[PDB]
């Protein structure tokens, strides 16, 4: 469970959050394979509700009416059909499994689902599963309006309602039976590995005894043996009675400490600086690298509704994002999801965006196609943060540096550092300000590198800024608080 499963060589999964199947299975072959990427994380594949107060919003996928592959993004037909194509070139498919609950209990009954199923949340009623009363814990939660009420109550935050979900009994082999049903289906389909959903809201024993039902990945395109990579998503800030600790003998953990704190630092709160990266990762109180899953944002945070708060960075903050993702990227601690998104009317009240809920972009409820511009960027509304060339640039400097030691480091005692990777990788930081003009040593064999975030490695040529290694492995690095792009990167796959 705590393999990606990804091809050798590829060190990052890209969360194409609300795209369409046909879209992702065009960019496996298109994108993804060629630049790199080791697979791809896909918003809930099974039926949810359909809501239309708010519009079809994001969050309406995370409301489950059973587990038939018909969403807004695509049928069966399609879902497999992107699989294959994407596990034929190399790239693997994760699966963001909502199995903590099902809809809304206040939900309207009737077949305002994405596939038609009819369902009653009032009567705990899911036919198309099938699901009845007797598969929730209404009985089993203690609080006065069945819901969680506090989260000091490790008890309550498992068997209760989290705002209102209907809570399945996963205690119930029934219940533990059905969920593996449904995910037996997308591993004998192709699927790579899945992402528990509200992680924090299930016992670890009763996600072990669903994992412990699951079958070893397909043997057509992996080796016999294979499990999932299983991560769950588990907010944990600490001060909590629950910990992500608890979850490790399952699968690795998501680290939500690793955005919001890095967001805190480039952005320079509370006197935090740079330089204070040093040690980075354990270091700081985070999970065993081994288990964790980082990110800078997630399609929850990025618009405050998840762990983080205002500290995290999202590509509405283009230049601190950039140098975000770069330094996870080049950094050895975790496994790094990179993130995809959409744009939106974001329109801030009270401090408070009021548009946070509004889905992806769409012609009357249908999702519009990615269209791809002529300079690889992306229409439609997609932002497409992994087509930027600084993050696509890093994606591959961590492929290349994979496996090398974190040293050489250097930092100014203040938002100047600089590290690099064994004897593959160098990068320099420039969050200060004032310039940065400094001879470091790079650990680099001698020659002229491309930098990759100003530009590219094209026709033994380079498109932005050139370093000058000598023999010693120093070189000269220049960068202005003015610059675009306040960090520089070159590594042995970009040397001339
Ligand atoms: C690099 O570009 C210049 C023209 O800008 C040219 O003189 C040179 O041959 C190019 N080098 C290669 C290896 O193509
Ligand atoms: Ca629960």
């Amino acid at each position: 469970q705590y393999s990606p499963n990804t091809q050798q060589g590829r060190t990052s999964i890209v969360h194409l959050f609300e795209w369409r199947w046909v879209d992702i299975a065009l960019e496996c072959e298109r994108y993804l394979a060629p630049k790199g990427f080791g697979g791809v994380q896909v918003s809930p594949p099974n039926e949810n509700v359909a809501i239309y107060n708010p519009f079809r919003p994001w969050w309406e996928r995370y409301q489950p009416v059973s587990y038939k592959l018909c969403t807004r993004s695509g049928n069966e037909d399609e879902f497999r059909n992107m699989v294959t194509r994407c596990n034929n070139v190399g790239v693997r498919i994760y699966v963001d499994a909502v199995i903590n609950h099902m809809c809304g209990n206040a939900v309207s009954a009737g077949t305002s689902s994405t596939c038609g199923s009819y369902f009653n949340p009032g009567s705990r009623d899911f036919p198309a599963v099938p699901y009845s009363g007797w598969d929730f814990n209404d009985g089993k939660c203690k609080t006065g309006s069945g819901d969680i009420e506090n989260y000091n109550d490790a008890t309550q935050v498992r068997d209760c309602r989290l705002t209102g979900l209907l809570d399945l009994a996963l205690e119930k082999d029934y219940v533990r039976s059905k969920i593996a049903e449904y995910m037996n289906h997308l591993i004998d389909i192709g699927v790579a590995g899945f992402q528990l959903d509200a992680s924090k809201h299930m016992w670890p024993g009763d996600i072990k005894a669903i994992l412990d039902k699951l079958h070893n990945l397909n043997s057509n395109w992996f080796p016999a043996g294979s499990k999932p990579f299983i991560y769950q998503e588990v907010i944990d800030l600490g001060g909590e009675p629950i910990k992500s600790s608890d979850y490790f003998g399952n699968g690795r953990v998501t680290e939500f400490k690793y955005g919001a704190k890095l967001g805190t630092v480039i952005r320079k709160w509370n006197g935090e600086k740079m330089s204070y990266l040093k040690n980075w990762g354990e270091g700081w109180g985070f999970v065993p690298s081994d288990r964790a899953l980082v990110f800078v944002d997630n399609h929850d945070n990025q618009r405050g509704h998840g762990a983080g708060g205002a500290s995290i960075l999202t590509f509405w903050d283009a230049r601190l994002y950039k140098m975000a993702v770069g330094f996870m990227l080049a950094h050895p601690y975790g496994f790094t999801r990179v993130m995809s998104s959409y744009r939106w009317p974001r329109q801030f009240q009270n401090g408070n965006d009021v548009n946070d809920w509004v889905g992806p972009p769409n012609n009357n409820g249908v999702i519009k196609e990615v269209t791809i511009n002529p300079d690889t960027t992306c229409g439609n509304d997609w932002v497409c943060e992994h087509r930027w060339r600084q993050i696509r640039n890093m994606v591959i400097f961590r492929n290349v540096v994979d496996g090398q030691p974190f040293t050489n480091w250097y930092d100014n005692g203040s938002n100047q550092v600089a590290f690099g990777r064994g004897n593959r990788g160098f990068i320099v930081f420039n969050n200060d300000d004032w310039s940065f003009s400094l001879t470091l040593q790079t650990g680099l064999p001698a020659g002229t590198y491309c930098d990759v975030i100003s530009g590219d490695k094209i026709n033994g040529n380079c498109t932005g800024i050139k370093i000058y290694v000598s023999d010693d492995g120093k070189a000269h690095f220049s960068i202005s608080n003015s610059a675009e792009d306040p960090f520089i990167a070159i590594h042995a796959e970009s040397k001339l």
